[PDB]
DNA sequence: CATCAGTGAACGCGCGTTCACTGATGT
DNA sequence: CATCAGTGAACGCGCGTTCACTGATGT
């Protein structure tokens, strides 16, 4: 229908909230006056939308989650073949981020400073994105040394390496984060 | 002199804002007038201590850099020793936070959420913490086969492990975290 | 008597939310 | 005529900041 226009004005307030962020402010700080007159409604025209700041928010975690896992998706493509396999990843992975800065701005942002529906809609998309890791690891014997508990620790920490180091992705890389993903697979196969 | 009390009345504005974000909130979202009220001065009395948030914000950062360093020195000073360095220092490390769950709070809630020179204050005392770890792990030759351009990647890959563990430290861990130390170590020994 | 940390009243402003509304889209 | 996304006016409220002030501390 032409609520394909409602829809284009939703896109309107959940661009206009990403993108008037990306000048160090936080989503809890946006008020919902400044987000209407980014986004070209008139403040009461947000609710037909939201009902209120903290349901953007939401689906701004919804939004990113979303493109976040297609990323992981390609990433996860990658996995079978043979060698290189750290490299290639990292190039999947800054691709996605430069083709959708402000979604990953949002993330990084908000990735502990938001409200608490939010902090807890990340913490949610974050568990199931190292689960994901654990499960790919262990799928592909890829460290044998290391069983169901192990694996969940060092998805841990690819994850959260990699959560820490989207702030420096946004702001201002490859080599320094492909680096560094060496010393932590170096880890997990010599383990013991 | 009783000037003492005029610190006294600025260290609860400052402990004020700290324990007023303990429920999720950012410290770019509190008011000067809810901070007052949680501190016990009238809102214009804010003034005689500082001339915006902003500037407490820059304060708060200054504090809780100096706690941060006054904890490693101590981590500094057992890495003479032999074995268990890791679980060690995780230990005196988690001190520091239990002792001190506010302080470190701001810094994991604004390290990388807040305003402008809030965000270059925190930069600025991590790159310090960082260079301070490169610099203790090749006094001790403690990564032979790690260059200066190799440790600052190692050092700056265990800091923001640290940082990014944080948060996970004052909501609700030491073996974890250990746990996770250990894969990094081990991926710096074994490099090449 | 001198200093000055903290007071208490006042201001103008942007906020979130309500309400009856308008007028194009889709029957 | 029926739906409903977006309008425009209005409200009460908390904000940051100013100002002349008070009264204890320290001369």
């Amino acid at each position: 229908p032409r609520a394909e226009q409602k829809q284009q004005t939703r896109h309107a307030l959940m661009s206009a909230a990403r993108h008037l962020m990306e000048s160090g402010r936080g989503f809890g700080s946006l008020s919902l006056r400044e987000v209407t007159r980014a986004a070209g409604i008139v403040p009461a025209g947000f609710y037909r939308h939201f009902s209120d700041m903290d349901q953007l928010g939401l689906a701004l975690v919804a939004e990113v989650d979303e493109t976040f896992r297609a990323t992981l998706r390609a990433v996860r493509r990658n996995e079978f073949e043979l060698g290189g396999l750290i490299d290639a990843s990292v190039r999947i992975f800054l691709d996605a981020v430069g083709a959708n800065r402000s979604q990953f701005l949002f993330l990084a942002r908000e990735q502990y400073g938001g409200s608490l529906p939010i902090r807890q809609a990340i913490a949610s998309l974050r568990q199931r994105i190292t689960d994901d890791l654990a499960a790919d690891l262990a799928l592909l014997n890829k460290m044998p040394h290391l069983d169901g508990a192990a694996l969940d620790v060092f998805a841990d920490l690819v994850v959260k390496t990699v959560f820490a180091t989207l702030p420096e992705l946004i702001d201002p890389p490859a080599a320094k984060i492909t680096h560094q993903l060496r010393f932590i697979m170096i880890g997990g196969k010599h383990w013991h």
